[PDB]
């Protein structure tokens, strides 16, 4: 925030770090003329006033770094429950220099109330394309809790919460609303339809949701990861989405050594000259491929490669 947010903060930062190293140099300078004096026996006074002038700078920076700590409160939390997720299953790992990357990309994308906003918004549409329906709704109410119950009253966030109860079915009680949209929301749990209250929640708040091509059109990367349930496959869906795309994608269920050896030579010509490789069922062959596919990630452009996994396997 210091470094981009503000050019303010950067300017002045650099300001100090010149300051500092100006008045290295006016002390050598001096020493150095000093020695020659001795042996042969203006600049000092404006370096000192810059470093006096520059020493007004503490006051704003307190005040810059005081303004924007509910907004990294709210990042801490943020960063929780994203980890928390990572505890319940083992396929939703969160990262942390990707978190790097999506605040700089908000950067890149009430001013406070408008840069949260955007946060929140960018790193939603950003870090819930990993997860199933279910906890991607648990995600969104999560975070629409920790949006309103700090831009609004406490009085809404008890009605949100009898809300959530009787949803839970943990308790039954006449809310202490404060519009038109709770009394609708009242009209919905009256009718029972749970889903249609999740999505009209979801309304309410949600404005935007990325969908499968932006999501892999959005990254400068060349490796992907796939994933689906047994029930379901995007891989002839992703064929349509090459297509679309104007790329080949070529598919390769992995199997037998061939198969393999197969898949091996076809993704070395697409890192050399380009292309689309979908690895269908990449557990099929687990242990070859956490040996050679980990091997040869630990430079061409136009090149992606896709994986393919399921929820209940290895």
């Amino acid at each position: 925030t210091l470094t981009e947010e503000n050019a303010e903060m950067q300017r002045k930062r650099e300001d100090l770090i010149k300051l500092n190293t100006e008045y290295r140099l006016k002390l050598k300078n001096l020493e150095k003329r000093l020695l020659e004096e001795l042996n042969n026996s203006k600049e000092a006074m404006n370096i000192e006033k810059k470093l006096s002038e520059s020493e007004e700078f503490f006051p704003q920076f307190d005040n810059l770094v005081e303004e924007y700590s509910i907004i990294g409160k709210h990042s801490v939390k943020i960063f929780s429950m994203l980890e928390k997720f990572g505890q319940f299953h083992w396929f939703y790992g969160i990262s942390i220099g990707q978190f790097l990357s999506c605040f700089k990309r908000v950067f890149i994308k009430t001013r406070v109330d408008e840069i949260l906003w955007l946060l929140y918004q960018e790193v939603y549409c950003q870090f819930s394309t990993a997860l199933d329906k279910k906890f991607k709704m648990i995600m969104a109410m999560t975070m629409f809790c920790l949006y309103k119950f700090d831009i609004e009253s406490e009085q809404y966030k008890e009605a949100v919460l009898t809300m959530i109860g009787v949803l839970s079915e943990s308790s039954d009680g006449v809310p202490k609303l404060t519009n038109d949209d709770l009394r609708y929301l009242w009209d919905y749990v009256t009718t029972k339809s749970y889903i249609s209250a999740l999505n009209w929640f979801k309304n309410e708040f949600f404005v935007d949701e990325w969908n499968i091509a932006d999501v892999v059109a959005n990254s400068e990367n060349n490796y992907f990861t796939m994933a689906s349930e047994r029930d379901v496959d995007g891989t002839f869906k992703l064929i349509e989405l090459a297509k679309a795309s104007k790329e080949s994608l070529k598919i390769i269920p992995l199997g037998s050594i061939e198969n393999l050896n197969y898949a091996q030579e076809e993704i070395s010509k697409s890192k050399i000259e380009g292309g689309w490789i979908l690895l269908q069922n990449i557990q099929m062959s687990l242990s070859w491929v956490k040996t050679y596919l980990h091997k040869h990630v630990e430079e061409h452009e136009k090149f992606k490669m896709f994986m393919t996994c399921h929820l209940t396997g290895d």
